[PDB]
Formats: C-alpha cells, structure tokens, sequence
C-alpha cells in the first residue's frame, strides 16, 4: 500500500490537479483512457465510473457493454507538461465486470492472474528490465512524418551532442523528474534510433512504466516537432527496433536463477526456465511480435535473433544469459519488439517458463559457433530450429499451442487472434508499389 | 512443311526486309531475340548461330556457356511498322546444345517433348484458344507509365468508340493483316481493360500467337502514346486480368472430348482429362501463376478461381466445360493469367491430364451450387479445396509434386524453383508504404 485514498485527495489538492486520466490498454496495446475533472475524484475511488467496455475489445467491438474502471493507487502520476490551468494526473485502471468480477479480455487482469499462479506454485516476484527502441522522425510543414532522421548518428555514438534540442537528454530528464528508474541511454547503431534502459521492478509496473515510457517520448518529440515512432522496421536496409526483455524469478530466499555450486553459477530453476522459454518460443512468437512489420525485422542476419537457441558467450542468440551474477542473474529474450504488448508478452513468457519448472525439461546445449553460417544440415543435426518467417504462421502455432492459449485466457485468445487474422487479410489483399514498379514495365 | 528455305529467301528478296530478330523465350516469359543483318539469313538457315546460352537462363546465370539458335520456317512473318528503311521479320528459334541436341532448359523443346509423349500415347494434337486480358495506362510527360486509365468503360461497353485511337481495334486490325486468326474483342469489366480473342490451332502455334500478340500489343499501345500491361493486377479494388485455356484433344477419328452416347455430351477421355487437371491443380497453380501480384487476383468472388472444382451450368467454377459441343467440345481452365509462361503453361497441363487419363481417374462430381457463401463444413464435406494463397505455398507444392517436375523437366524445374525463391525472398524483406501507413504513427 503505497498510497491511500486520502493521499491521493491530499496529493490533488497540494499539486492542484483539475484534469485526470483514467488510463487502461486494450488487447492491440493502444494506451486509451477516460478524462474526468478533479471533481469527480471521489467517484472514481468509490469504483463507480461506467465505461463503454467495448473499447478494450478493438475495432472488432459487436456489442456494447458497460463496465467498471477500478483505478489502482499505487499508480499515481502528475504530469509536468501541464502549464498553469490545472495540473495532468494518470491512474492505471483496471477493467471490472458489473458484478464485481475483473473483466476476463483485460490484459492486466490476465497478467495479475498468471502471476497468482507464479505466487501459488512457490515463487514471490517476476522482476523484468526492458530495452526499448525508438525512431524519431522530423515533421513536415503540416505536422505529419517524413522519412526523414533527426540525425546521422552511429552506434553509441554522441550524435545529439548538446546545446537544447538533444530529445534523448529532455526525455531522460523528464522520466527522472517524474520518478522513473533509468539505468543508461545511448545511441542505436541506426540513424536517429535512441535506446533507453529501464531499472528491474515488478511485472505489472514494468508494465506500467513500458506505457508511461512511450507516451511521454511521444508527448516530447511532438513537442519538439518530431515524430516518435515505435514501428519494428521503419525503413529498408536500417536496423530494426527491438525491446529486450531481462526478467529474472525470485523467492522468499531471493533470487531463484542464482547457484554458486551449480553450471555456468546457474540454478535448475535458471535451466527449467531456459527449457520452458526455448519449447514454446514458436508458440508465443506471434504474442512477441503482433505486426506484420515485426517479422520485417526477424530476418538471418548478426543481430537479428531468427533461431531458437540459447548462449551466454558468443552472444547474438534468441535467449542471451548476461555475465553478470548474484542477485543480477537473469535471461535476456531479445526477440521483443516494442510495439508488442507487454502484459501479454509476459504472460505468455511467465506460463511457458514456469510449465518448464513444471514439467523440468532439460535445455538443449548452448551453441556458441556463431550460428549464421552453418549449412542447413548442420542447423538440422543440432536443435537450431527457426523461428515463423510470417504473421500467418506464428497465428498457426498460436492456434496449434494449447499452453500459451492457457496463459492468455479465452477471450484475449480468441479477440487475438480475430484482430490478427483480419490485419493479416487485409495485408495479403492488398496491391504494394513494389509489385508495380517491378512487374509494370516487366509484364 | 508451310515454307522452305528457298520460300524464305524469296521473301526476305521481294518484300525486302534488312533486319531480322531471331526470337526465343526464357523461363520467365520475357520475350528475348538476337538481331542480325538480311546479309546472315544464310548462316540463320545453316543453323550455324551462337549466341551466350545462359541469357535464357535469366538473371541466375553463372556461367556463359555458348549454343545454336536453330530457326523455324513455319514463324516467318513481317511486321507493317517499318517504315521505308528496310522491314523486319522474326522467326521464332529452337534452343540447341554445340552438340546438335536441344537444350533441356528450353521450354519450347520441353513443350515439344510433352507433345511427342502425347502422340506416342494415341493423340494427334492438343488445340488452345486463349482468351487474354490487359491494361492500357496513360504515359507521362517522360514517356512513363501513370496510374490513369484511357476510358472509364465497363463489361462489353463501347468505351472507346471510333475516330481515331481505340488502341484495341488498331492492334485488331494489324493483327488480322499480320496473318493472326481472331475470334472476337471486347471491353473487359474493368476501365481501361480488354480482351482479345484467338482461334484454336496447335499448342505450339498457340505459344508463338501469344507471344507476337504481347508484342503487338506492346508497340502499338507505346506508339499511339499509352502502356500495355499483363500484370494481373494492377491495381486494387480492379478486377484482374485472366488468360483462360479453352483447350481441346484430338486422335484420328477427331475430337476427342466429343462423344453422343456420353453424358453431358462427353467423352471418357474428356472426364479423365478433367480428373488429371482437378487431381494436380495445386501443383501447377505455381505455373499457372508465377508472379506474386498473380495470387492477388486469385481472391474469393465471383470471378476469380480460388477453389477446386468443375462446372458446366453456374459457371465461375475452376475448370469450365462450355455448352458447345461437336468438334468444339473443350475445357475451359479459368486460373491462369497473361503473365505466366504459355510453354510450361500447357507442359504442366498436358502432363496434368494425360496422367489423368493413364490412371483413368474419375472427376468429382460437379458442383452448381454458386460455391462462394456455403459454409467451411459445407466446402469441406465436398471434395472442394483451395488454391494456394501465396507464391510460397504454391512452391512448396510443386517441390511436393513430382508429375508436374516430370512435366517440366528437370533444368528448367530447378531454375524455376530457385528463381521464384530469390523472387519471394526479395518480397518478403521488402518494407511496404502500407506497413508504414498501418504502424507508423498507431504505434
Ligand atoms: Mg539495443
Ligand atoms: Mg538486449
Ligand atoms: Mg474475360
Ligand atoms: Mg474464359
């Protein structure tokens, strides 16, 4: 209990808030909310907002049904950017049926009950510590991305230098002034990609600070007049964007990845959780990376993890164990991406870890050979296998999983998967520039 | 024997013709010659040619390995648009080794191996009546193609009238006097589409009418200022353009589709022709349909062939038997387009059917259901399947087929295969504006 109903009501009246958003996230990841004034305060502790909860279920809403918009307290945020005419508070809310039940389709509600199933099976908390990507884009005359950089910059490089503008340097300020936990930020090896990296927290508030990231990046570059994109592949022949996961388990003696006696100073429960990730990886592929445009930047390549293996040395594979140990041992899955939602990503991780607790699988060995240049009989003798080339097969293995369709519900698997499928469609049916400009003169 | 030597010489002497285009086709379709002086038609008839054999190879040529050019007599035309400096002929050639053999990567000699099969089995020759469709767009300032089509006709309309252009009754009429049988032309459903129709000759002269009327059409339609496209579909929301196979077996009595006595006024070998063609339909859809933008056409409607199946009275199945019979009998073959090859086209197709009636198979029975709104179960609990939806599926297919391979022999299957994988590759990587439009600012 971080916070109480009556410090939130002496919160608002100290800062002098006029303005709150009761923020939530659907099943496509889009950050939606309902606006009330300062007034309407008392309401929204008492549990008693109403909502159109069709909202959440996307554009394949049918039927409209109101519901509940329970806030969570320990969530309170004021915004900065907000002037003098009343300040800007956020609360993440979750999603409740009229009869005092959380709504099955809320990803946070799914979340919150994979990770009872974490505490009921013997573990305390789900640490995680994402890496996202991000792309910025100058605008054009009437306010609408260009493609376009900021800057020519370089891997870690000091491209943005000093002297105001510097969109990197305001956004980490701003997040450090607001009461986030930042480790480091730095360049990205493409032109205009910055890179911000996060502390390690709970689940549910890596969560919430995974969305609190990217709308404040968004709010600062508009502000700025640029462009804050998150799409995986922005541009051909430039490096994709990419969201890191390095989650680690704890129990009541601490950190449940740790062993000095045991191999590589890795635990059992480390080698279940590595079985467990690496089995259903092809099933929850499609959770990861929700895009067609995710799959663009899933391509054989030195950064781009398109196989399913585990390494801690050669580095560059679909599961990374970083070297460092103790209370900081944990794995790296760096097949994410950032327009993936995060509360479903760790849902579905959670599950497939843990059934590999469950059922203690033995991991396949670590290669560390550089796999991209074996011939395909020698990725064959070993257990490389690769990931879905396409959204339509990831659905596949979705609708073929039956462990990842537990781990996200019912009605978040089957609004999913509708949702996908329909985007799915309307991509094959379309007619591109490419097939034009190449088959016109050709044909 | 429709000409000799000496007629050809008298030709080139009496309409004096000074250039001449020794023309082939390579795997892809594309329309490739070699142009010598009226001074070398002797060395053309001695059959004494080179030229760099890996040309036909296309773009995955490795190593130049030099070959004949051996002509055919019966393919000697000249065209009208000469002007006064000389006119021009071609003459259609036969691929051949140094060492006096055809070449097996040659779909012509591939077409003719599968016809001499064919003849050694009982048959006289396999008649085609293509119906082929395409799309006239206006030039730019820089003799560049735009996205405007000339007239906003419709189905059967006299869109483009008379005085002067009406580019389809210009290339009717040089191709009546060129020496080609038309049946019939008209305005396509589409704006700006049309289609011309042919008579019914052999598989071979089927080949060679194809490929001058894409010719034809081409020059005429940049002469008089506009581009003639055979992509299938160029634009979307259009309805596409289709090259449907009216294609008929003859032995020495006649027809052999044709019998009284038969039901539906059909023969036995009409009805294991069908089973061939329905039986391997997936294995040839790739064929059929080489290009990616040609699965675009293939969408379920009413028009295009997205299901296995035969008809006579609803019409839109597949495979269409029209209601003349007698020495007209045929099956119509509604799936390919104009940018397939018509060589390995009819290969496939012949090969398809003839093992059809080797193994007597028999056809399913036929559907007149109007097969676009019955539901899943329904298709399923008939023998009715769909085409592949992707150039990826309709690859991995053939792999699996292997009387198509047989078919179409083995260089050209390898070069084909490794072609169209080089080609889905290049698809697959590609980053489209849609994706932008779709992801860009959402996420
Ligand atoms: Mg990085
Ligand atoms: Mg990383
Ligand atoms: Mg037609
Ligand atoms: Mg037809």
């Amino acid at each position: 209990a971080k916070y109480t109903k009556e410090d939130i009501f002496r919160f608002a009246d100290e800062q002098n808030v006029k303005f709150i958003r009761l923020q939530f996230t659907d099943i496509l990841g889009i950050i939606k909310n309902v606006e009330i004034p300062v007034s309407q305060l008392k309401k929204a502790l008492d549990n008693k907002i109403m909502f159109d909860g069709s909202s959440i279920e996307g554009f394949v809403r049918i039927e409209e049904s109101d519901m509940y918009l329970f806030p969570d307290l320990d969530t309170w945020v004021v915004f900065p950017w907000t002037a003098e005419k009343g300040k800007v508070a956020r609360m993440i809310c979750d999603i409740y049926n009229p009869d005092m039940t959380p709504f099955a389709g809320d990803p946070r509600a799914n979340l919150k009950r994979v990770l009872k199933e974490m505490e009921e099976l013997g573990f305390t908390e789900f640490n995680l510590g994402p890496e996202p990507e991000f792309f910025l884009f100058k605008l054009d005359e009437n306010r609408r991305p260009t493609l376009e950089l900021n800057d020519s910059g370089g891997y870690f490089d000091l491209a943005p230098t000093d002297l105001g503008e510097n969109c990197r340097r305001d956004i980490v300020l701003e997040l450090e002034e607001m009461g986030f936990e930042i480790e480091a930020s730095h360049h990205e090896v493409a032109p205009g990609q910055h890179e911000i990296d996060f502390k390690y927290e709970d689940a549910i508030t890596a969560c919430d600070s995974i969305q609190t990231f990217k709308l404040v990046v968004k709010t600062i570059a508009r502000k700025h007049g640029l462009h804050a994109t998150f799409m995986p592949k922005p541009l051909f022949g430039v490096n994709g964007s990419g969201m890191h996961f390095n989650m680690s388990l704890f129990n009541e003696k601490g950190n449940a990845f740790f062993d000095e006696s045991g191999e590589l100073e890795l635990s059992q429960t480390a080698y279940h959780f590595l079985a467990g990730m690496l089995k259903h990886a092809r099933g929850y592929t499609a959770v990861t990376n929700p895009t067609i445009n995710s799959f663009k930047r899933l391509v054989p390549g030195y950064e781009a993890p398109c196989y399913i293996a585990w390494s801690g040395k050669n580095r560059s594979p679909l599961v990374r164990v970083p070297s460092s140990r103790g209370l900081s041992t944990r794995l790296e899955l760096r097949s994410v991406d950032p327009s993936a939602n995060p509360y479903l990503a760790m849902a579905v991780l959670l599950k497939a870890g843990l059934s590999g607790i469950k059922d203690e699988l033995t991991p396949p060995a670590p290669v560390d050979r550089n796999i991209y240049g074996m011939n395909e009989e020698e990725r064959e003798a070993t257990g490389i296998y690769d990931l879905p080339e396409s959204l339509g097969h990831a659905l596949i293995e979705l609708e073929k999983n039956e462990i990842i369709k537990d781990g996200l519900g019912e009605h978040i698997f089957e609004h999913f998967i509708e949702a996908k499928t329909i985007e799915c469609d309307m991509f094959r049916t379309a007619v591109h520039p490419w097939e034009r400009e190449q088959y016109l003169e050709i044909y």
